[PDB]
């Protein structure tokens, strides 16, 4: 598996405004929300989950890189794997998006998989 | 178990207005004050007890959050699960709350359960 | 064995002014020495040490702390533990008092425990 | 093996201009864009990959220093190894260089290893 | 041992200019470069290796304590240890000595040891 899989999706030139810490299932978690630098366009929303999923060892990686975004208000690309958490009411509070990656974005592109 | 299990309690647009650190019974803790962003209502103290309760695993994650949220103090969420901690002593200092859940806030909503 | 506990010491409305980091007897420690914000009254030194007293394990949170709130220069109470640290040549570049909490303060009062 | 075995590859005056973490093969890693601080030449890549290639021991703090120097936007000194990354995609997205060192730089020399 | 023992050399008064990181027989390690804040004398360059020597615990407080010291240039007190490191490349680019603690120092006195 991998970041930048053809399975994933992306998101560029967004920013993150929102920033959530909890836990589940013994697990703690993070969830982000992210809007278009411009303006345009529906918010993101993904989380990660530490022991839960695939990408459960990058927890602490994309929490740290997450809060770093976050705290600058950056433009950022979000990399995503769609419908992968599944307790409703986590879901319908947040999303089933899973969070596999941060990449910085410059005014044209950003550093990361496409 | 989960944050936003309606057994948990929550206050809006909190601010994190002091921190504290300590020890108990062999675990580093810490505990937070909350004041609501408009200076209206009463205080909301919690805890978070490293490898202590069901929340044991997020303590990092918490700890890390509430240092950030109360060094930019921004208007949050805080989620609490009540009646936890029972060393009497400590508890008529700060409380038997403990902290499971940070959110950020903007102007309309947080980002997080409700 | 709690932070608030009576047998502990605090003291109120003090500043962190000075950071230490070493290791001794394999295990690392760090100092700090705060003053009161005033300029009043002497100056208060503790020791946290990885290791050693009952205290060892809030050695990483208590340091982070310390780290914070000396680079903030904000107010705080410190509580510390006396007559831990032993070794003759560390008391006396620093002293024998533990550390064991930081509370934030404001104006009025301080966010910890106090009897 | 060392960050400054003549085996490597260095670059100097380079800013770190993007950041990226991800996650391979079990493995978070992150990877970092540099470029020359006059403007010159091509830019750089480079990717420390966690519990991957005989550089794995020093992911976290590769990682830590990568961000520092990202914030600052100061000039360093990249070391490399080349040639370590083999999965295609990401060697296409990044590149094949492991990350084995960073340097802060004055104006007319680099603290670390040089030929 | 202890940071604070006779057979180490301290050096008051000083500041952190350069930062490196690197890995070296897969132990992540770093140095620093401090010189007099007032410009005189000669530089002082220390090294902590992460898995190697009796103040191997000490590596991430250093490191930590070194990354900020050198972020604000505050003055600090660097404790060594000398003719640890035996790596003759590395020594030469770097040195033999151990960086075995650092003291804050806007006082009077450098806040630690002075054997
Ligand atoms: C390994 C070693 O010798 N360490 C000693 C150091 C070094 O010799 C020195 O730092 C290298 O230049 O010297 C130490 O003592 C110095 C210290 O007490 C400072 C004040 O913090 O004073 C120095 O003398 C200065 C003094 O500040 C003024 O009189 C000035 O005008 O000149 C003199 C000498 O130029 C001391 O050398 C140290 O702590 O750095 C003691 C170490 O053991
Ligand atoms: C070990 C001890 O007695 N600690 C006291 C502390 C110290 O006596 C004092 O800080 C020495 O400088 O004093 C404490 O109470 C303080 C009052 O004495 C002071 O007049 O006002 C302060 C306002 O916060 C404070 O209330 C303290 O520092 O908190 C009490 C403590 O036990
Ligand atoms: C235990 C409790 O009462 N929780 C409720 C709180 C508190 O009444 C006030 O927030 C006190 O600050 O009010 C809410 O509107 C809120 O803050 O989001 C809804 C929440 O369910
Ligand atoms: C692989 C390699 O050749 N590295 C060399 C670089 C590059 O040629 C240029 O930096 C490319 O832009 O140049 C140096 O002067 C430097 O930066 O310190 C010496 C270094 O050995």
């Amino acid at each position: 598996e991998w970041t930048g899989d053809n399975t994933n999706a992306y998101y560029s030139d967004e920013v993150i405004s929102e920033l959530h810490v909890g836990q589940i299932d013994t697990s703690p978690y993070f969830c982000i929300k992210t809007v278009k630098a411009n303006g345009s366009g529906t918010p993101v929303v993904a989380c990660a989950v530490s022991k839960q999923s695939i990408w459960a060892p990058s927890f602490k990686e994309l929490l740290d890189q997450a809060r770093y975004f976050y705290s600058t208000g950056q433009s950022v690309r979000i990399h995503v794997q769609k419908n992968i958490w599944t307790y409703p009411l986590f879901v319908n509070t947040f999303s089933a998006n899973a969070l596999v990656g941060l990449s910085s974005c410059s005014a044209t592109q950003c550093f990361g998989p496409k």
